[PDB]
C-alpha cells in the first residue's frame, strides 16, 4: 500500500492547546473560562502551562523530524500576536514566538502548516461586541490575518482560516461546551454566517498581498463525516439529509462553491432564523474560494427521524429535524463514548470526489483518545498503544482506498503529536503519538510514534 509523492505526514495541534499562557498578552475565551470556573476542567488543569510548547517548540520539532514527520500544523493565537485589536498592532514578543515556530519547522525540514483560529476568540472581543456575532469583529479578525500574511507569508505557504467553525457555532451558541455556552439558535445561525464571511474576507485579503507572500495556498478546516440514516425509510432519510445540510454542507458549499445551500436557507427562513446578509457580502463569498481543504474525522455520526416533534421550542436547533441513533453491534471507544467506523473515511473521500469538484484536500485530523495510558507501559516505561496503531492503520487503509479511487487527497495528519490539552477534558484522554507528563513536561514517544515513523519515512503501509 503506497501513497502519492509529496504526501504530508505529521500531526496537528493548536496554539491554545500546546503553548501555555506564558507571556501571552490577552485571554482567549477558554483562558477566561478557566479563570472563572476551573471546576469545569478535568482535574482542574487549565491552559496556563498546557503542553509547554511556548518553551519546547524547537526541541519538539527536532523530535518530530527524527520520527519522520515532514509537516506540522498548529495555530497562531490572536491573543498572543496582537496588542491592540482595533488597529491590529503587533506585540513584539508574540511576533518573535511565532517566528521561532516557523523557522524551527524549516530548520528541521518540516513544512509549516498554519491555522488562524482554533476556538480562541479574545474574551475582550466577546465582551465589547458579542464576538463572532459581530461583523466588526470579523473585520478585526481580517486585520489580524493580514499581519500574519505580512510577517509569515515569506516562509509559510499553507494557510487555514478556521479549525471547524461549526464546532464554534455549536459549542458557543447551541450545546454549551464553549464559552459563553448559551442556547440561542438565532445567534448560532448568524455566527455560522459570519464565520463563513470571515473565511471569504480572509481569503480575499491573503490573495491581495504582493507576489512573494501570496504564492501559497489558503483554505479552511471542515468536517464531512456522513450522517448515516438508521434505515432507508423516508423519514430516517430526510433526517440524515438535514443533518448533513447543517453539519457538513453549510460550510462546505461556502468554501468550495461560493454559495450557501438553498435547501438549508429555505428551512432557516421558514423558521425565522435566517442570517442578515448583504448582496455585497454574498459576492465576496462567491469570489473567494479555497485553494484546498482539511477535513477532520474522529467518529461517524448516525441519525434517525426524531422520536418527538415539539410544538414550541425555547430555542431553534438543527436537532429538531433528527435524533442520534446507536447501531447495535458497532465498535466503540468507551473513554469517549464514540463509535469507531473507519469506512467513513472512504465515504468522505468519495464525497469530495463527486460533490466538491475533487479539489485537493487532506485529512487534517485523525486520532483516538484513551484515558489511562499508564496501564499500557511495558517494563521499559514506554506506552504500548497497540489500540492507537490499529485505529490509525485502519483509517489510513480506507484513506488509501479513497485515493486509489480517484480522490484528490494529498495528506494525513494525526491528532496529535504530543499529548495536548483538550479543553474541558484537559488531559483526561490522551491522543498523542508522544506521551507528555503534565507535571515535568518531559515528552516520551509511544509505540504508535515508531509505527508512524516507519509509515511516514517509506511513504506506505
Amino acid at each position: 500500500l503506497a501513497f502519492p509523492k509529496e504526501f504530508w505526514w505529521g500531526g496537528a495541534t493548536s496554539g491554545p492547546q500546546s503553548e501555555g499562557r506564558f507571556a501571552k498578552q490577552h485571554r482567549n475565551l477558554f483562558d477566561y473560562w478557566y479563570e472563572e470556573e476551573p471546576d469545569l476542567f478535568y482535574d482542574y488543569v487549565g491552559p496556563d502551562t498546557a503542553s509547554d510548547a511556548y518553551h519546547q517548540i524547537e526541541s519538539d520539532l527536532t523530535l518530530l523530524a527524527s520520527l519522520g514527520h515532514n509537516s506540522y500544523r498548529t495555530s497562531i493565537q490572536w491573543t498572543r500576536l496582537i496588542d491592540d485589536f482595533e488597529q491590529a498592532t503587533i506585540n513584539p514578543d508574540g511576533l518573535a514566538y511565532y517566528n521561532r515556530v516557523i523557522d524551527a519547522c524549516l530548520a528541521n525540514g518540516i513544512r509549516p502548516v498554519i491555522n488562524l483560529h482554533h476556538f480562541d476568540l479574545p474574551i475582550a472581543l466577546y465582551q465589547a461586541y458579542g464576538g463572532w456575532e459581530s461583523k466588526h469583529v470579523v473585520d478585526l479578525f481580517v486585520a489580524f490575518s493580514k499581519v500574519c500574511f505580512e510577517q509569515f507569508g515569506d516562509r509559510v505557504k499553507d494557510w487555514f482560516v478556521h479549525n471547524e467553525p461549526m464546532v464554534v457555532v455549536e459549542g458557543s451558541y447551541l450545546m454549551q461546551f464553549h464559552y459563553p455556552a448559551i442556547v440561542d439558535g438565532k445567534k448560532a445561525v448568524q455566527v455560522a454566517y459570519n464565520l463563513a464571511l470571515a473565511t471569504a474576507k480572509v481569503i480575499q485579503a491573503y490573495r491581495r498581498g504582493p507576489a512573494e507572500l501570496s504564492d501559497g495556498r489558503i483554505g479552511t478546516i471542515l468536517n464531512l463525516t456522513p450522517a448515516y440514516p438508521a434505515s432507508q425509510s423516508e423519514a430516517d432519510m430526510a433526517a440524515a439529509h438535514f443533518a448533513e445540510l447543517w453539519n457538513n454542507d453549510l460550510f462546505m458549499e461556502a468554501a468550495v462553491h461560493g454559495k450557501f445551500p438553498e435547501e438549508l436557507v429555505a428551512v432557516l427562513k421558514k423558521d425565522g432564523v435566517l442570517w442578515q446578509s448583504t448582496p455585497e457580502e454574498l459576492a465576496l463569498i462567491a469570489e473567494n474560494r479555497v485553494d484546498y481543504l482539511g477535513l477532520n474525522f474522529y467518529h461517524p455520526k448516525r441519525v434517525k427521524a426524531p422520536d418527538a416533534i415539539p410544538v414550541i421550542s425555547p430555542s431553534w436547533s438543527p436537532e429538531w429535524y433528527y435524533d442520534p441513533y446507536l447501531m447495535p453491534g458497532r465498535r466503540m471507544n468507551v473513554d469517549k463514548g464514540w463509535e469507531i467506523y473507519p469506512e467513513a473515511v472512504y465515504d468522505i473521500a468519495i464525497k469530495m470526489r463527486d460533490h466538491y469538484d475533487n479539489i485537493p484536500w487532506f485529512l487534517s485530523e485523525n486520532g483516538v483518545g484513551i484515558s489511562g495510558e499508564d496501564r499500557y507501559r511495558d517494563e521499559t516505561g514506554q506506552i504500548q498503544d497497540d489500540y492507537r496503531i490499529q485505529f490509525l492503520k485502519e483509517h489510513l487503509t480506507y484513506l488509501h482506498k479513497g485515493i486509489e479511487a480517484g480522490s484528490n487527497c494529498f495528506g494525513y495528519h494525526v491528532w496529535t503529536p504530543i499529548d495536548g490539552w483538550s479543553w474541558l477534558n484537559a488531559y483526561k484522554n490522551r491522543y498523542g503519538l508522544v506521551e507528555n507528563n503534565i507535571h515535568t513536561q518531559v515528552r516520551r514517544p509511544k509505540a504508535s510514534a515508531y509505527w508512524f515513523k516507519k509509515v511516514a519515512t517509506h511513504n506506505r503501509l
